């Protein structure tokens, strides 16, 4: 049971990689310290403001 | 001239600049070649998937 399947609230994306062919985000979930990979596509649609916060922080 | 006030659908963000202290996007609107500066904060809320497509392309 991983990523969104864990049923937790998204908190913060801490990294991204397309190294596997598909863009994936490393998601920090609310009230756990076990982070997981989720598809960018699914995060884009389910928590778009959290995705944007990640990209805006990455701009500087 | 007016940006979102023009009542056009966002097509794509051409680029982004913080050169004014606030993050701004240069927005291409559908069916117009007149691009406009809009606040990132406003695009984030009104057309988040257009913002994300811009950032995803820039990540490559």
């Amino acid at each position: 049971a991983r990523g969104f399947e864990r049923g937790l609230e998204p908190e913060k994306i801490i990294g991204a990689t397309d190294s596997c062919g598909d863009l994936m985000f490393l998601m920090k979930w609310k009230d756990t310290d076990e982070a997981d990979l989720v598809l960018a596509k699914e995060a884009n649609v389910k928590c778009p403001q959290i995705v944007i916060a990640f990209y805006e922080e990455r701009l500087t």
